[PDB]
């Protein structure tokens, strides 16, 4: 029979489910931080709910050791010290082989709606996440709501759609006749039991805890399996809130709460975690992270299927624009934002040394680089004006990597740190922007994490699209953006983004940025270059994490 | 726009789409040899195009060095002395590369259609393929057509269906527009198109080279990457021939024909095939073959997606029947097919050491055994009435291995040499049947190949559905079968195979044998378990073969 949360979440996925096909504009979770949606107090009790936590140990009720551990700092300079019961992997391991047996045999339907029925209640907890993402990753609040609630949510049901797709197609039973010919036919009842795989790890992102995380943590629950979730040490909370959120909706629904554990650790957790994701139990692994650990899981963890986001070189071609300051507008927006600590903000902006049309004539090179460095002057210069759209620098290795990348080229816009008016601690910079040549391409071709960029001097847009679709391919990328009016440009920064598997954003000059995709409408990576072997999210994201074991008997015909 | 191709099998393909989602019974490729449909003279035109490529080389206009290479035997003993222009990877990963982008351009429409006329041709030459099967992997000639041809054209199709299912829900373009509370919508236009990995790599298998070569080379060319075909060197004819047809239809369609190249080897071609495997420009591998060599597959081509079919151990639990006799002939076909030679047959009988009930009264393990080896020996002994059916050992080493398996525990029933009564010179060789007990668990848990089976004195059904489900799951398993009277076992017996990722087969005492998978309701393999890391075919197997690479702009809103 049909679970009864399925039946109470079914037509919004109905609606999700013509959304990833139609991949029009939808979105079943108010981004807005709006009382209207949240009631007049959302804010306040949100707020209240995550201060609650702080100076104290985070209640969990699974297999735990009496020890303690958790070291999360506030990038804001806010004092935290939350605590979290520390578990073992094998305790927690064990805790989900206990938990997999009902889970799994209460079939689709459940796991489809228990995992709507926690997406219902996450979103009810927007705001208590928002702070804890706010004072973990440095977020902006604004940000921390979309990003960490909402746009995290919609991420989440979009993985439960794409799982529900292909679940539904496959029928409980079949009635096989094969006619023999004037001899009596072949009957056969064939009967199909969907199994999932078993237990899954998510490996969790320092910056989008619950943007990067809920996509695997979902997919997995909704195709069966038990998930082990280890957030990144710096930003446990926000995993902590959705891990007690799923077991109350687990624990209500007749299951096991440990199909949800949460293993908190530590900074120097590499050996924990080696070990961990080696395990024979262990046979998904979601990763959010480093270049190095996510190609270091997908070559070790060969009893797991293993589904990563790393890092890659997001790039700019600027070859000619209506309107040079509106384009500069958008691509400063574009770097400030979160203080270039997106996944998708861009890196490399390759502009022709001879300069590009635009509709007042030409521009130089030098006045591109001008007009780009202005716009991000102008900004984040002023703390009272910029703090709510640069947030705060997530890591003190940073401010070392702005002195390295002081060196690469010639400074066009220096990072200098502000003083945040309302966290006298904070740790808050403004973008550097850099000029480069194309011939220092040893320089660009590497990430540079935070808010670093490179204008580049090109021989000609021809060049800027050859360099653009290599290095995508060959570094990896998630996002292209191209400024051109010319039709034949457009047209080769097509054959680019084919070329290096990345998405591409044309004409940007207005109030979409290249930093931001939509569920249900943009695959957020494509899974063809080295900056992530998965796209978020599309049939293969789901398709593997469950089996069908078939059985057959004869039956009259 | 649609490609005339698809328009031309668009009822085939909407059908295929139709069953793989009810899994009833369904074919579009005729599987008896029938001279209403293939034509009065089909089998003799289609033996007169196997003759003509004996004693010459075969033709195609791919990159070669000027050698040729080919050392196929027939296990029949006839002369073949056929061989194949000789390339090297790296001239046909070039040809491959070289022949991508038009392919690509062409889009889903294209890839589909041409691979469902490529089929429909193959199905025309299906005597000309089964021929060139007979006498590469030993199949009697029946099975040779209905393995080699009719079903594993279902197979492709069937890969092909389940490619166009994903395909066909990816829109070639939305309009995107977002409200904007008392501000104009962001409106956008997103574009999406369907990208190929790239080049995929075919590593054909000596038994079954199209039943399980089709649907990796099929899923590769529906979601448009090119594909390189590496036979085993001991079967390469039947995917020749493939690969001549796919090219001709690739050619009048206005593609380069090297989307689909031919790598003919010689023996010993592992380390070749390990240089070829490691390319970076190779993004899909489907093998079938050894463990370890599909496993070496899965863990070191990083650069590409595997799909492998692999050993397992094929294991029946006997715990009771309504009729011995009509179990025990029905589990004598399924170790006499092929001579055991099939990936699904079964090697392990577990029976209780105490016997089974049955509708006539109690059955001894001695019984239960002696009704299996005899029904054997009365189905495999006499050439004349045995050869359609046992067919011929592939190659030495299987009868070495029948050898090294004599001393293994009590012989029930010797293997004997045959006298084919047409083929003076064929390797025919007569089922070996074993008694063991549990405790020779070292012995059963190997992967015998040929055809040698294990009746094996258990303490309990109980014992014997909790080992089978062990071992299944530990060293894999394509199949499982159960026979028992008793809902309770029936019941236990689900919960093995869910365990040991193997489908089910209950109280096969009639004309469906464990051997046989139907396409388009049986899935072969689960993918859960050591024996395959795929299942044929399901969403799994084609989602990852195509990426997706889309583009946005603003546009005016509506
Ligand atoms: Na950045
Ligand atoms: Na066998």
């Amino acid at each position: 029979m049909t679970h009864a949360l399925f039946t109470k979440h079914e037509d919004t996925l109905k609606r999700a489910l013509a959304a990833i096909e139609s991949r029009g504009y939808w979105s079943p979770f108010a981004e807005m931080p709006s009382p209207k949606v949240y009631g007049e107090s959302g804010n306040a009790d949100g707020e209240a709910a995550f201060k609650s936590h702080l100076g104290k140990t985070f209640e969990l009720d699974q297999p735990a050791s009496g020890e303690t551990v958790g070291a999360e700092r506030s990038p804001y300079g806010v004092a935290l010290d939350i605590r979290y019961p520390k578990s073992t992997p094998d305790a927690l391991i064990a805790a989900a082989a206990a938990a997999q047996r009902t889970w799994r045999e209460a079939g689709p339907s459940a796991w489809i709606g228990v995992s709507l029925e926690i997406l219902a209640r996450l979103n009810r907890a927007s705001f208590e996440i928002a702070y804890s993402v706010m004072h973990t990753t440095g977020q902006a609040f604004m940000m921390a709501f979309q990003a960490g609630g909402p746009h995290a949510q919609d991420r989440a049901l979009e993985a439960v759609a794409y799982a529900w797709d292909q679940l539904r197609r496959i029928p409980a039973d079949a009635h096989w006749e094969k006619p023999q010919g004037k001899n009596p036919p072949l009957a056969m009842q064939k009967r199909y039991t969907i199994v999932p795989r078993g237990t899954g790890l998510v490996l969790g992102c320092c910056t989008f805890p619950t943007w990067n995380g809920y996509p695997g943590l979902f997919a997995d629950l909704a195709t069966g399996n038990t998930v082990i979730v280890k957030p990144h040490p710096g930003a446990i909370l926000p995993l902590a809130i959705t891990v007690r959120i799923a077991r109350d909706v687990l624990r209500e629904a007749g299951f096991d709460p440990n199909v949800v554990t949460l293993l908190a650790t530590e900074p120097n957790d590499g050996a924990l975690v080696q070990d961990l994701a080696l395990r024979p139990e262990i046979k998904l692994i979601d990763f959010t992270g480093s270049t190095q650990n996510g190609t270091w899981l997908e070559r070790h963890a060969h009893q797991a299927q293993v589904y990563t986001e790393k890092a890659g070189v997001n790039q700019i071609v600027i070859d000619s624009t209506d309107d040079l300051k509106a384009a500069a507008k958008n691509i400063a927006f574009s770097l400030a934002l979160y203080s270039g600590q997106m996944c998708t903000a861009p890196q490399n902006i390759y502009v022709p040394r001879d300069g590009i049309r635009t509709a007042d004539g030409h521009a130089s090179f030098d006045e591109v680089a001008q007009a780009i460095a202005g716009a991000v002057q102008k900004l984040t210069g002023d703390p009272a004006r910029s703090v709510e759209l640069i947030g705060a620098i997530q890591n003190d290795g940073v401010t070392a990597r702005i002195d390295a990348a002081r060196a690469v080229g010639r400074v066009l816009l220096d990072s200098q740190t502000l003083q945040h008016p309302a966290f006298p601690d904070a740790r808050v910079r403004t973008p550097l922007v850099l000029q480069l040549d194309v011939a220092d391409r040893e320089k660009f071709t590497q990430e540079w994490f935070g808010p670093i960029s490179f204008v580049i001097a090109t021989d000609s847009t021809a060049q800027s699209l050859d360099l653009a679709g290599e290095i995508a391919a060959e570094h990896g990328a998630l996002t292209l953006s191209v400024y051109s009016t010319a039709d034949d440009v457009i047209d080769a920064a097509h054959e680019a983004a084919v070329r290096g598997g990345v998405a591409l954003s044309i004409n940007l000059t207005g109030g979409v940025f290249v930093n931001q995709s939509a569920a249900f409408s943009d695959f957020h990576g494509t899974g063809a270059n080295p900056a992530a072997n998965a796209a978020l999210a599309d049939a293969a994201f789901v398709a593997n994490r469950f089996r069908v074991v078939q059985s057959r008997v004869h039956v009259a015909p």
